[PDB]
């Protein structure tokens, strides 16, 4: 409920359109940066668009980018994802 952000992104990595894919790739590669980024920052980092970040979040069943960041942060809190 406050976790699973990385699992949900990794699950869809190969089922996402291009613009959403660039985003999922950057977040998976740099999840610590991702949880401290704005929509404008993450879209620039993934060479994608602001609209694609919102679409990515909706594609995953999330309320938006804050939800995505919270759920990723929840995973980074776990020993399962620490290291």
């Amino acid at each position: 409920m406050a976790t699973g952000g990385l699992a949900i992104i990794q699950s869809m990595k190969h089922k996402l359109p291009p613009s959403e894919r660039k985003l999922a790739d950057y977040i998976l590669a740099h999840p610590h940066k991702a949880i401290e980024s704005t929509v404008n920052e993450i879209s620039a980092l993934a060479n994608s668009s602001d609209a694609a970040v919102i679409r990515l979040c909706k594609s995953l069943g999330l309320k938006g980018f804050q939800d995505l960041k919270m759920r990723v942060a929840g995973d980074l809190a776990k020993p399962t994802f620490q290291g």
